[PDB]
């Protein structure tokens, strides 16, 4: 089945705006919230749901004359990026567009939100004579000298069911040799999962000593309610996406979508995203350590972001796509 769970919020006045995202819900609520007090006559309909899903569902509405989402908001880049190239985008003129980062905007209609990184997690109390891996050398080699214990205790993303598949296409372009990881991982009885939420859940009670390519800025959410939870950026190199927005050509309220658009890319919006969410924030209206700048400018060639303005071409092929995916399960498996 497909899933999603729906969160309705009434307009503040006593129209609904009608949202697919993948950005967990209680995370997304900030964002709602100052939408809502800015547009007191607006009630959201919210629908978080897999990165794989909106893309099916808005391509299935879309193909079926119905009407879809007023916005899609996805960290499936590729897929937001196919989306529009297909046409199931509509252009988005806005007041920020001409501004926006050129890297960050592809033809005024899908836009690149935020800046967030794969990283490495563990449970903190499970490395107490040892200090975690900080690269996938040496992320390998501590499985290796703890195959017992780690068995079965570390995970990562199933890449099958689209932010997971996204960061793993990206490692195969940076890291020639990331079957080596993907096999040491296999040997080590790695559990996957559609979520990083699912993860950090399980790495926080100590059910799991290791989540690999988990979204950081959720880890850094978790990590700040639960102490257990600690946070590597990986120092070979880490991998960058950015949550794609654009209305759909289909949309119910086109107009409202813009305006949720215009929302999150304003300094107000993503001053709450970098402040208040762990979401580094894109504009450039925005100053401080959360931000694209500033985390490029501290941490330098180690980041390996994702550019939108390339279009479909920087990303893999839907027959290129089931053939990595193949090689994954064959080598969790060799
Ligand atoms: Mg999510």
């Amino acid at each position: 089945p497909a899933l999603a769970q729906v969160a309705v919020f009434p307009a503040l006045s006593g129209q609904t705006l009608v949202v697919y995202s993948s950005l967990d819900e209680p995370l997304a609520t900030p964002m709602i919230e100052g939408f809502q007090k800015a547009n007191p006559d607006i009630a959201v309909h919210y629908e978080d749901m897999l990165t794989g899903e909106i893309y099916d569902r808005i391509v299935k509405e879309t193909d079926a004359g119905k009407k879809t989402a007023d916005f899609a908001f996805s960290s499936a880049m590729d897929l937001q990026v196919k989306l529009s190239n297909d046409g199931y985008a509509q252009r988005s003129d806005l007041a920020m567009s001409a501004r926006w980062p050129a890297w960050a905007n592809w033809r005024n209609t899908a836009y690149a939100l935020t800046f967030e990184p794969a990283v490495f997690v563990y449970h903190k109390p499970s490395f107490t004579t040892e200090k975690p891996p900080a690269t996938r050398a040496e992320f390998v080699d501590y499985l290796e000298r703890h195959a017992k214990e780690v068995h079965g205790r570390i995970a990562t993303y199933d890449i099958e069911r689209g932010v997971g598949f996204l960061f793993m296409s990206r490692d195969q372009e940076q890291f020639g040799d990331i079957w080596s990881v993907i096999k040491a991982m296999g040997a080590a009885g790695v559990k996957v999962y559609s979520t990083s939420s699912a993860i950090l859940e399980r790495v926080s009670d100590g059910r799991f000593v290791l989540g690999y390519n988990i979204l950081g800025s959720y880890a850094a959410d978790w990590a700040s309610r639960h102490p257990d939870v600690g946070i590597v950026l990986p120092k070979d190199y880490t991998v960058v996406m950015s949550r794609i927005g654009l209305v759909p050509e289909a949309a119910a309220n086109p107009e409202l979508g813009r305006r949720y658009l215009e929302f999150f890319m304003s300094k107000e919006g993503q001053t709450i995203m970098a402040r208040q969410l762990q979401i580094p924030a894109v504009s450039p209206e925005v100053a401080g350590e959360n931000t694209a700048n500033t985390m490029q400018a501290i941490h330098g060639a180690q980041l390996r972001p994702v550019p939108v303005s390339p279009g479909l071409m920087v990303y893999l092929d839907q027959v290129k796509r089931s053939r990595l995916i193949e090689r994954w399960n064959e080598a969790l498996r060799s």
